[PDB]
């Protein structure tokens, strides 16, 4: 009962003001992401531009939480998510042609704006990206816009599933097996209401068929795999964690307690990178998540010459229709496919309006 929603025209400029944010800093980041980049620098960058533009807003209000919901991740390639290293990791550096996903949030007194958006390193003027590489983020994008479509009041989470299996497919490509789309409130990156990717037999029993309402705000998040779909780990170090509130826990050692402590406060229940801490934090993060304290963001891959790509944007179901609050800088005379949607309902669902 005392849940703010965008019923309130204070929240909905909340959504939006942290939306722009979002918008502006994910743009940023693709301008200068160049061949010879350092993704490390890129993240610290995103990271950094999130908090000086969440401190510029609300200036008068000075209780009020603002800042990063989902810190600066940048997955290249087969790499399908939670990239973010510590200055410790190994880095990496881009490449020209390299296939490039950037996914962020910001939230603004709890009220979330996540993005993702994916490119490709340093296309020169005048030429167009082909192959696979064109083929998956084709699909993507068209998965995104089919979205967009169909997460309005009155639909089912389940047609979105089928219809991105059906774009996907229209490529040769597979959205991620298992994959969430959460609803989100004031707080709450992680809602119970789902749209699922691409489901397993057991994930489609276990997931729960849904109907979006009114007033609801969900960050779509469409990743789709030019391979079989099937993201694994594979050795690399998690660094995004978020604090779980519904799970306790007596922790044993002093630095963990003080550490746990350290989370709460500066991140409350929000996505963080463990660079924000780094020896210190490495152990209290251990017993942290071994009692389920801390809820991991693992770095996940594809098969080594495969391409994941990726677009997630928030959105707001007013009354008046779904109102999109963040978005990537899409091209898509940029990509050329030797494939197309060729079925007839999803072809005039693409071609409607949005």
């Amino acid at each position: 009962q005392q849940e703010q929603t965008i019923a309130e025209d204070l929240v909905v400029t909340k959504y939006k003001m942290g939306g722009d944010i979002a918008n502006r800093v994910l743009r940023s980041l693709v301008e200068a992401s160049s061949s010879g980049v350092s993704v490390l620098s890129l993240c610290e960058k995103g990271d950094a531009m999130i908090m000086e533009e969440t401190g510029k807003i609300f200036k008068k209000e000075k209780e009020m939480k603002k800042g990063i919901a989902f810190p600066t991740s940048i997955s290249v390639n087969n790499c399908v998510c939670h990239f973010s290293p510590l200055k410790s990791d190994q880095d990496y550096i881009l490449k020209e042609g390299d296939l490039v996903k950037i996914d962020l949030g910001v939230h603004v007194d709890g009220f979330i704006a996540n993005v993702a958006h994916t490119f490709v390193v340093d296309v020169a003027q005048g030429t167009q990206v082909t192959g696979r590489k064109a083929d998956v983020i084709k699909a993507a994008h068209l998965c995104a816009e089919a979205a967009l479509r169909l997460v309005k009041p009155g639909n089912q989470n389940t047609q979105v599933t089928e219809a991105w299996n059906k774009v996907a497919h229209s490529f040769n490509c597979t959205p991620i097996e298992g994959m969430l789309s959460h609803q989100l409130k004031q707080h709450v990156i992680d809602g119970e209401k789902t749209i699922i990717q691409n489901p397993t037999d057991q994930q489609k029993k276990d997931h729960e068929k849904a109907e979006f309402e009114v007033h609801e705000v969900y960050a779509v998040d469409v990743l789709v795999s030019s391979g079989e779909g099937k993201a694994k780990d594979a050795g690399q170090r998690t660094t995004i964690y978020k604090r779980d509130p519904s799970k306790q826990y007596g922790l044993k050692m002093k630095t963990s307690r003080a550490f746990f402590s350290e989370v709460e406060r500066r991140f409350d229940a929000m996505p963080f990178t463990l660079r924000a801490f780094e020896k210190k934090a490495r152990m209290g993060v251990v017993e942290c998540a071994k009692h389920e304290l801390l809820q991991p963001f693992n770095v996940l891959y594809e098969k080594e010459g495969e391409f994941v790509a990726q677009f997630k944007f928030t959105v707001l179901l007013m009354p008046n229709g779904p109102m999109r609050i963040t978005s990537g800088p899409f091209e898509p005379d940029l990509y050329k496919s030797e494939m197309e949607v060729q079925d007839a309902e999803l072809k005039a669902l693409l071609q409607s309006s949005a």
